[PDB]
């Protein structure tokens, strides 16, 4: 395997020849270990607390989930722990018949996805514009430097020769240039999947790319109208670690639809950075901290450009295979059979495939499936055999589905149908409230001024106004944060990296105006475009639902907090200084 990965290791070895060594106490069992070199410790044992959000959410100072989120270890100790538990495993190879069905389904799926769109290369200017409209950091400085682009051209020339020299995945200025350059090249060859929305619902049927969190609930409610069995939402245990060599070969089939110049570069990403990979991971030792150089031929690199799209692809494929087994199209004998008859698989795909894709909502490893009946609950032979073993359940125990789309978990949320005072219905996203408060209380990094902290707090408050306004405690805390932070201060940083986040809260525009735009004007499931003129007409969950989902409403500590909130707002204001503030209470 050194013929593909050798050059990359050689450059790492030569760059760190001062401290390069083969550690014999290295813990890698399924990854090939190449060597180590000394580094300085990266990450922290805990996370920095947002004092603005914390001062305005006092009742949650005594909440266990809120305290757990304040932790999260990112040190070389924390890295090694998660690695041992998840990453250092081997997925048994699927059976010959399973491999055949997967190949037939992948070919059909790629042709269906490419029926209107044609693959294309992504550019230097697209990558630049994206980096620009994100930070405005060191990534924007590299994009601005012509010497970074000349390193890109040189690595590209190697890729055209079927070689790689610096595309290394990470679990001072030269190494940063090689990392960003590796990501640019991946984006150039596979970025079209994201940039041209191959996984939009109109293009993929099952996909939800570009839809946004506030649209996911409406999609689940539309799926519920399709005749069939229950709605299933099974969680795979560590999806990225279950991506097999057979999955990678099926994913690669997209190169068949590419122009010759694009195919060569995409083939280079697939063969050299997906099907072979060189990975850097930190590790503590009695001597200090080391960086290990490891490699393998399968699994998915979590941080890559193609990750979301290719996980969505393989999960759509895997769920269609499970649907076929549920329908009796695929038997136990079929999966073991190398000479499995292609005809009934092709017939099912050509006659039912698209209708079956419409019964699903698939976002990377997250899936919701409404099969034609409940035989799907016990259709586990292919799912387990493909390596997509469900999390925290015996392997052969039937899946439990839901007969109400409002109970279905999808993308860390569930969704409620609300009735507004004017009789119109809204479908809103929701999750346990402690997870929302616990996240907002976290500031990312260190050395942040009260202004930056207050502005991130404002971002969280405004996200709650737009997505979670239906939670009494979050509307109150949101109003308190926005009252404590100067009106003209622009929310900074980000509340989430989710593909489902459109960041409509990253503004100084009136939140009720933005609310109306999102939930009324631009909402395709809102036939009546009558604007809501007051927050008084913006609904809450029913009190019992709010409580079932974590509200502290009805508690004394909460009644005391609500009563005394103008005092805490005033305290934050007095520390921020002589700025313009608006009272939202
Ligand atoms: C499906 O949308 C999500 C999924 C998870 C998360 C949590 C996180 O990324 O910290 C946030 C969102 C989200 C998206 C728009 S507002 C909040
Ligand atoms: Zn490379
Ligand atoms: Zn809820």
């Amino acid at each position: 395997n050194m013929d593909v990965i050798g050059e990359r290791i050689k450059r790492i070895k030569e760059e760190h020849n001062s401290t390069w060594h083969y550690d014999d106490e290295n813990p890698y069992k399924t990854w090939a270990y190449h060597g180590s070199y000394e580094v300085k410790a990266t990450g922290s044992a805990s996370s920095m607390i947002n004092g603005v959000v914390k001062l305005l959410t006092k009742p949650w100072d005594v909440v266990p989930m809120v305290t757990q989120m304040a932790m999260t270890d990112t040190t070389p100790f924390g890295q090694q722990r998660v690695f041992k538990e998840k990453v250092d495993t081997r997925t048994p190879r699927p059976l010959p018949g399973t491999r055949k069905v997967m190949e037939i389904t992948a070919e059909w799926l790629w042709r269906t996805l490419g029926r209107n769109k044609r693959p294309r290369l992504c550019t230097r200017e697209e990558f630049t514009k994206k980096v620009r409209t994100n930070a405005a950091d060191s990534a924007k400085a590299a994009v601005e430097d012509e010497e970074f682009w000349k390193l890109v051209d040189r690595e590209r020339e190697l890729h055209k020769l079927g070689k790689c020299g610096s595309c290394v995945y990470n679990m001072s200025r030269a190494i940063w240039y090689m990392w960003l350059g590796v990501r640019y090249l991946e984006f150039e060859a596979l970025g079209f999947l994201n940039e041209d929305h191959w996984f939009s619902r109109e293009n993929s049927y099952s996909g939800v790319e570009g839809e946004g969190l506030h649209k996911l609930g409406y999609i689940l409610r539309d799926i519920s109208k399709i005749p069939g069995g229950a709605m299933y939402a099974d969680d795979t245990a560590g999806w990225d670690t279950r991506i097999t060599e057979d999955d990678l070969h099926n994913e690669e089939k997209i190169i068949q639809q590419m122009d010759p110049e694009h195919r060569q570069l995409a083939n280079a990403i697939f063969k050299l950075t997906y099907q072979n990979k060189v990975v850097k991971v930190q590790r503590p030792t009695p001597t200090g901290t080391v960086m290990d150089i490891i490699s393998r031929k399968d699994q998915r690199g979590s941080g890559q450009v193609g990750t979301y799209g290719l996980n969505t692809f393989t999960n759509m494929e895997a769920q269609l295979v499970r649907q076929m087994e549920g329908e009796g199209v695929l038997t136990k004998a079929d999966l073991e059979n190398p000479h499995l008859l292609e005809k009934k698989i092709t017939q099912w795909l050509e006659t039912k495939g698209v209708e079956r894709l419409k019964r699903m909502a698939i976002s990377g490893d997250d899936c919701v499936v409404k099969p034609i009946d409940d035989r799907f609950a016990n259709a586990l032979l292919a799912l387990n055999d493909m390596g997509k073993v469900r999390k925290d359940i015996p392997q052969w125990q039937p899946s439990k589905g839901w007969h109400d789309w409002q109970q279905v978990p999808f993308c860390s949320h569930h969704f409620h149908e609300l009735i507004m005072k004017d009789g119109r219905k809204l479908v809103v996203p929701c999750r346990p409230q402690d997870e929302l408060i616990g996240r907002a209380r976290i500031s990312q990094g260190a050395g942040w001024s009260l202004r930056e902290t207050a502005c991130l707090g404002k971002a969280y408050a405004q996200m709650w106004s737009l997505m979670y306004f239906h939670r009494r405690d979050l509307r109150l805390a949101s109003n308190a944060i926005c009252s404590a932070v100067p009106v003209h201060w622009v929310p900074t940083s980000r509340t989430t990296w989710s593909i489902h986040a459109h960041h409509q809260w990253m503004t100084t525009e009136d939140m009720l105006t933005v609310w109306n735009r999102v939930w009324i004007e631009e909402n395709p499931w809102m036939e009546d475009k009558t604007p809501v003129t007051t927050w008084e007409n913006v609904p809450y969950l029913g009190k019992r639902e709010d409580q079932w989902c974590g509200s502290l409403i009805g508690l004394t500590s909460r009644a005391t907090w609500a009563q005394n909130i103008p005092t805490a707002i005033q305290q934050v204001r007095s520390l921020i200084g002589n700025e313009e503030f608006l009272d939202y209470m």
